[PDB]
């Protein structure tokens, strides 16, 4: 296993209204950032990764532009949405 | 109360369902949906959330982007709010 224990938790369950900083990826830093354009809870960043039909470039191209997440943290928070959908979606 | 098409919907997880087994969503709004590119019931579970499940917002999103009527957009809206209290 090369994920998080983060990625892990998040992946295990359903989101519910768990905030965003559970996803893999969003440390504090970006979660403010997100929830200060109205991403508050993670499912609404699923939204956006549904609504971008599942697209690795343009959700992590979104991410960075919504709340500057480096590479890393876009691979991430991507990784554990994508890993969610396929277990529960 | 419900149709069927709804029921369906409601009891498993949608996976890469069309979005016309979305209740509500018919042959012609469908059509309309996938020239949008919502092609797949879960782009429009997306807008949903991205709405943040708002239901005057959803089914005004709907109306606009593929001319839906009130019952139509109340089907829909009414299938993924049911759809996301049992697997979201």
């Amino acid at each position: 296993m090369t994920t998080s224990q983060k990625h892990r938790d998040f992946v295990a369950e359903p989101m519910g209204e768990k905030p965003v900083g559970s996803l893999a990826g969003i440390g504090e830093v970006l979660g403010k950032k997100l929830e200060e354009r109205g991403f508050d809870k993670a499912y609404v960043v699923l939204g956006q990764f549904l609504v971008l039909k599942k697209d690795e470039d343009l959700f992590r191209e979104w991410l960075k532009d919504t709340c500057g997440a480096n590479a890393k943290q876009s691979r991430d928070c991507f990784g554990c949405l994508r890993e969610w959908c396929d277990a529960f979606l």
